[PDB]
């Protein structure tokens, strides 16, 4: 049973990853969080593009029910935590990034503005976009994950 075994291993990844990158999110380890991001979201994507096989026994269903439950909790805690972070970063970008006003000239050289402004913008914009694409995908995932959870657990 190939479909069934790869199902097991990847849901195992999803729950272990969400838990550990949550430890990293509350620690403020953004570097480590984003290293886990790609593997985590991609694991959720590849199980749902593969689609849950009908050949899942009661033992395997109970395992992955636990795995989805873990990843829902952790990813909901990511949702709230990263909403705080992105809001702060966005408010910083709203000051440091001169999109026209607050400036004598229009700094049109995006990704190469003359001055240390380019550096502080590049930092906040990178951290924002990374945790933001993480958020949009993790909110989409936790959506179809909890729907699949309620069905897979109690059809």
């Amino acid at each position: 049973m190939t479909s069934t075994v790869e199902f097991i291993n990847r849901w195992q990844r999803i729950a272990l990853l969400s838990q550990s990158l949550l430890e990293l999110a509350q620690r403020g380890e953004w570097d480590l969080l984003l290293q886990q991001e790609v593997s985590y979201l991609q694991s959720i994507e590849t199980v749902m593009e593969k689609q849950t096989p009908p050949g899942i026994t009661r033992s395997i269903q109970d395992m992955v029910a636990g795995y989805i439950k873990q990843t829902l909790d952790n990813e909901q805690l990511l949702k709230g935590l990263l909403q705080q972070r992105l809001d702060e970063l966005s408010s910083l970008i709203g000051q440091v990034l001169f999109q026209g006003p607050s400036a004598g000239l229009v700094p049109r050289g995006s990704g190469g503005i003359e001055g240390s402004i380019d550096e502080t913008v590049a930092r906040y914009k990178a951290q924002f976009t990374q945790l933001d694409t993480m958020m949009s995908k993790l909110n989409n995932t936790s959506s179809y994950l909890t729907q699949q959870f309620t069905a897979m657990n109690k059809s």
